[PDB]
């Protein structure tokens, strides 16, 4: 028998107002072996923090690590002060606390570490929690919503570890290119766990929390999902697909039915991107096994969820342009050290200082140097390039909720028509319509970067400034 998924405990404020969060240190087993992981409150992963549209909390976050971290609300749109990106610093043995005034729609968001330089490593060793926004508008759909047992989360990671079942982290050339990447797939941190479903609908809220591996979800039976949510929030109505790409860092929520008695698996179907369809993943391979249970459910798939406004016109609007770079010694070094690894059939395509070597309009990161201030309460076009580069680049900005205008040369698929925190750059140009809604000062700037976590470490990164 499988372990059951874990399911994240959905934490609320205390009598204070106050929701406390402790990064430590401690262990966790995989395959039969110890490895010393990370997390907070507790040993890996984290807490789901439920918060309410028009409501503030305050969190206290308590640094119990040896080193340097930051704590960063991916997808929030919050002041650059609550930001937590690289700025942020809590010192080992020290607390910082911040003050959420929740003013956007329900959705699904999320939260990790954000160190300078370290972002890859820290989230790679185990820090990453979810953000549950509710709102009046969602909780009168007739949803799945029993936490746990039809409303799910489920937060999907690779590893890989060494032969002494230690988590195996590196940052070096090949992993600048192409991103650190494991041959084991973890599902709330258990290995192909299966949970237990009411027959009727189930409610999955997928986060993909690779570092630098993009998924593709499926069911092994080739059952649709219908998703109802993207990174912002809902969608107008439901949007059926036999078939689900999720970037890193992005989140989607999808109703699939359940029924009689037989399980079925949710799975991840091979993608393109350099070193990802390697095997174990040259193949469909299992994310969960699913198994229906006579139980009571209520739970409905709606006509009907939200009301989309239309794109805003496009007349006027301030265009910026953020070109994406990586050092051609860079893309050179790092493949040959990839096929020097597996060999040239590992997958297609294989046989036919690197700190600062990944740019933004031929920049690298500089924590001490905005490259702009962004106008506050308005939409800019912002157009993202990354044509003369063959690698995926999700392209994340913080401090909003943004709709994509052109999708890496063609206009979005209707699921990520929505509001989305991030966009897809593939040897293309993408254009989003972005608005900030809060401040963000030099010394708490707004961060813009490519979420393939090693090339973020690696330079390709801006600071702004609203
Ligand atoms: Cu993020
Ligand atoms: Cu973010
Ligand atoms: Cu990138
Ligand atoms: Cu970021």
């Amino acid at each position: 028998e499988r372990p059951t998924l874990p399911i994240p405990d959905l934490l609320t404020t205390d009598a204070r107002n106050r929701i406390q969060l402790t990064i430590g240190a401690g262990q966790s087993t995989f395959g039969g072996k110890t490895a010393t992981t990370w997390g907070y409150n507790g040993n890996l992963l984290g807490p789901a923090v439920k918060l309410q549209r028009g409501k503030a909390v305050t969190v206290d976050i308590y640094n119990q690590l040896t080193e340097e971290t930051t704590l960063h609300w991916h997808g929030l749109e919050v002041p650059g002060e609550v930001d937590g990106g690289p700025q942020g610093i809590i010192p080992p043995g020290g607390k910082r606390s911040v003050t959420l005034n929740v003013d956007q729609p329900a959705a699904t968001c999320w939260f990790h570490p954000h160190q300078h330089g370290k972002t890859g490593r820290q989230v790679a060793m185990g820090l990453a929690g979810l953000v549950v926004i509710e709102d009046d508008e969602i909780l009168k759909l007739m949803l799945p919503k029993q936490w746990g047992i039809d409303d799910v989360p489920v937060i999907v990671q690779d590893k890989k570890f060494s032969a002494d079942g230690q988590i195996d982290y590196q940052l070096d050339v090949m992993t600048a290119a192409v991103g650190w990447f494991g041959d084991t797939l973890l599902t709330n941190g258990a290995i192909y766990p299966q949970h237990a479903a009411p027959r009727g609908w189930l409610r999955l809220r997928l986060l993909n929390g690779c570092n630098a591996r993009s998924l593709n979800f499926a069911t092994s039976d080739n059952r649709p999902l219908y998703v109802i949510a993207s990174d912002g929030g809902l969608l107008p109505e439901p949007v059926k697909v036999s078939e689900l790409p999720v970037l890193m860092g992005e989140r989607f929520e999808v109703l699939v039915e359940v029924n009689d008695n037989k399980p079925f698996d949710l799975v991840t179907l091979p993608v393109s991107q350099m070193g990802m369809a390697i095997a174990p993943f040259d193949k469909p391979h299992p994310v969960m096994r699913i198994q229906p249970i006579a139980i009571s459910a209520s739970g409905a798939l709606p006509d009907t969820l939200s009301s989309l406004p239309a794109l805003p016109s496009l007349e006027g609007l301030t265009v910026r342009k953020l070109q994406l770079s990586m050092d051609p010694m860079l893309d050179m070094m790092g493949m040959q050290m990839l096929m020097e690894k597996y060999g040239d059939q590992a997958m297609a395509g294989m046989d036919h200082d690197f700190h600062h070597a990944n740019k933004i309009n031929g920049q690298a990161f500089d924590m001490n140097k905005p490259m702009f201030a962004a106008a506050k309460g308005q939409y800019e076009r912002w157009v993202i390039s990354g044509v003369g580069d063959m690698m995926l680049h999700p392209f994340h900005i913080h401090g909003t909720q943004f709709r994509i205008l052109s999708e890496n040369g063609k206009p979005p698929a209707a699921h990520r028509a929505g509001w989305k925190d991030t966009v897809k750059v593939e040897g293309n140009v993408s254009e989003v319509l972005v608005k900030f809604n809060h401040d963000a000062p030099k010394e708490h700037a707004y961060m813009a970067h490519c979420h393939l976590l090693e090339h973020e470490d690696t330079g390709m990164m801006l600071g702004f400034t609203v």
